[PDB]
């Protein structure tokens, strides 16, 4: 945590903010509903696909979300029973809105009215799992209280746009529709935001040890759209926009300055990506007077999604994250354009893989509309993903290294209480021509143990199944104070090392253990350099991999995967075995196939001090 307060410094004060604010929704960057020519020019060939999406919803049947659909969360923790009809309802509305903007003949208005009307009858827009933050802590929506969550924020931003575009059309049919929708938005977004200081995601009660995360910018971004679209009293608007700036500053203050996403690439789009959206929304709402887009840290927070991307759908997957990824190109484009990152824009074009971008349907109206606005520029942008020799994130302690023969090495220092922590201090992952060769297993299906204190009985979470030693046969231990020390990165030598001794418990009986990586033009060198207090058990050095693994030759492990070969050479003191790891969990088997392997290298004798050297070529 660092007291940057970038937003508050950029605006100066509420009073200065109030003068910057753009009233009467003149900041809106889309064409008027009645500007058919404008919508045609902007949509191009997307027009037709949006209209056919609306035709599907012409006969959409609104679903009651049952009381028992909420009660289930309490009974059993099941959430899909509630989420599935809720999302269907919400997506129907968003697609009817996009279809009506594209066609503009009033043919979707009746169902828009139905969706708005139904939406005002629903007790709550909040997800069943998030309703336990009511006073009473019940999962059943309590008509006497309001809460704001991820779900209700999106639902509010969508209905605010529905109001903005269509209130005049609704009024021709019956003024009560608009009138009530406006009153509902006031009751469910606008008032609770201002009147309740204690929502955890707002972080006005934050103290060291408490989390701030994606919720903060995500919730705030939605709140801000609602205020900019509905609040036509300048004093009330400035007060609310100022509070959102103070809240989001909490998130910007908490993040690491090197710009790495600790949640990882799978979460980037809703963490730094929703911050970006919040900042777009605030910029447009202040005629660009309030902007952080020239700030390097905001740029680096964006480029992380480029640097973690290895190729052909593989991403760096430290912690409990998927090895597969390849994010929202339209999003990545817009972030890149805003911060002047050519890297980000080229990469968005690269993710399209020679295909035309699409307007997303989904439940995020801001992103649907912004994809309509900027997709045409994305479609013309020249594609590339040029990955530098070294990327070094010194606070987060991620290091990505690359050579000209198509090798990508990811390594980390860090600590064993990271987001979605794995016990993996000093681990590496190696890819050759985008093919994973020494691998990090990543995310499995959630069970009762996952978020319990039996978590580290799950093999994917254990240093045992990462590319690490078991020192005196002991793995790393969970905890904030199990960390790398003496962390070094020398970009010019493609070098990283960390004293990983301090990520092991006392039972490891280790004084120091330096794990070091040196990527040459055609090889990787790994070294382990250690002093133990007692030589109790043979050290065991483990490598995770897949494909065909051949340990027949002593001193050498050949790995063949998808026509890529590497050879791992190890010292004579070790004996090699290869253990099969079957993958019943399809969340893993969909990624790696039905089985992967652990290469176990067990030192023939215990030693007090020693140096192991591994070469992969
Ligand atoms: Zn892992």
């Amino acid at each position: 945590y660092t007291e940057r307060n970038l937003l508050q410094k950029a605006a100066g004060s509420e009073e200065q903010l109030k003068e910057a604010l753009v009233m009467n929704q003149k900041w809106v960057p889309y064409p008027a509903y009645n500007d058919r020519a404008g919508w045609n020019e902007l949509l191009g060939t997307n027009k037709e696909s949006l209209i056919r999406a609306g035709e599907k919803m012409l006969n959409y049947e609104w679903k009651v979300i049952r009381a028992t659909d909420y009660l289930e969360y309490e009974r059993s923790g099941e959430r899909n029973i509630m989420q599935n009809p809720y999302e269907a309802n919400r997506k129907a509305i968003n697609a009817l809105m996009l279809a009506e903007l594209a066609e503009g003949k009033g043919r979707f208005i009746d169902q828009l009215i139905n969706g708005a009307f139904y939406s005002c009858e629903m007790t709550s827009w909040v997800l069943s799992a998030h309703l336990v933050r009511q006073s009473t802590k019940r999962s059943l929506p309590d008509y006497r209280e309001q809460v704001i969550d991820l779900g209700s924020g999106n639902f509010g931003s969508m209905l605010s746009w529905v109001y903005y575009f269509f209130h005049d059309s609704f009024d021709k049919i019956d003024p009560v529709i608009s009138q009530r929708l406006r009153h509902t938005l006031q009751e469910r977004i606008l008032d609770p935001y201002m009147n309740n200081d204690r929502e955890w995601w707002m972080a006005f009660q934050w103290k060291p040890g408490m989390i701030i995360n994606n919720w903060n910018p995500w919730c705030n971004s939605n709140v801000l759209q609602c205020y900019l679209l509905l609040e036509n009293d300048r004093d009330r608007l400035a007060k609310a926009v100022w509070r959102s700036m103070q809240s989001v500053d909490k998130f910007i203050n908490f993040v690491k300055a090197d710009g790495a996403c600790e949640e990882g690439p799978s979460y980037w789009g809703h963490a730094a990506g929703k911050m970006y959206d919040y900042l777009q929304i605030l910029s447009d709402g202040t005629d660009g007077k309030v902007s952080l887009f020239k700030e390097p840290m905001i740029r680096r927070m964006g480029e992380y999604i480029s640097r973690t991307y290895v190729g052909n759908g593989w991403v760096v997957n430290f912690a409990d994250a998927s090895a597969k990824g390849g994010g929202d190109a339209p999003l990545i484009y817009r972030y890149g354009r805003a911060v002047g990152s050519e890297e980000m824009m080229q990469f968005a074009a690269y993710l399209l893989d020679g295909k035309r971008p699409s307007v997303p349907l989904g439940n995020d109206t801001f992103r649907s509309l912004q994809s309509i606005l900027w997709n045409g520029e994305l479609e013309k942008t020249t594609a590339a993903h040029t990955i530098p020799a070294c990327t070094w994130y010194p606070e987060t302690e991620f290091c990505y290294l690359t050579n000209k023969s198509g090798w990508f090495l990811a390594t980390k220092g860090g600590f064993n209480n990271e987001s979605h922590n794995h016990n993996d201090v000093g681990t590496f992952s190696l890819y050759v021509n985008t093919i994973p060769v020494l691998i990090d297993a990543g995310v499995g299906t959630y069970t009762r143990q996952t978020f319990s204190s039996e978590r580290y009985t799950i093999w994917t979470m254990q240093s045992n199944y990462h590319n690490l030693p078991m020192i005196n046969g002991v793995p790393q231990s969970f905890g904030q104070n199990y960390k790398a020390t003496d962390v070094v990165c020398q970009p010019k030598k493609r070098f990283f090392s960390a004293n990983i001794a301090t990520a092991y418990p006392k039972e490891a009986e280790v004084n120091s253990w330096t794990r070091a990586y040196s990527l040459g033009d055609k090889q990787l060198t790994i070294t382990d350099n250690f002093s133990l207090k007692s030589a109790k058990e043979s050290n065991q050095v483990n490598f995770l991999t897949w494909g065909k693994v051949d340990i027949s030759v002593p001193g050498k492990v050949t790995i063949d995967v998808q026509g890529q070969k590497v050879t791992l050479e190890y010292p004579g003191e070790f004996t090699a075995t290869v253990e099969t790891i079957n993958l019943p969990d399809t969340r893993l088997s969909n990624v790696w196939g039905t089985e992967i392997y652990r290469i176990a290298l067990k030192d023939k004798d215990a030693r007090l001090t020693g140096k192991y050297k591994f070469v992969i070529k």
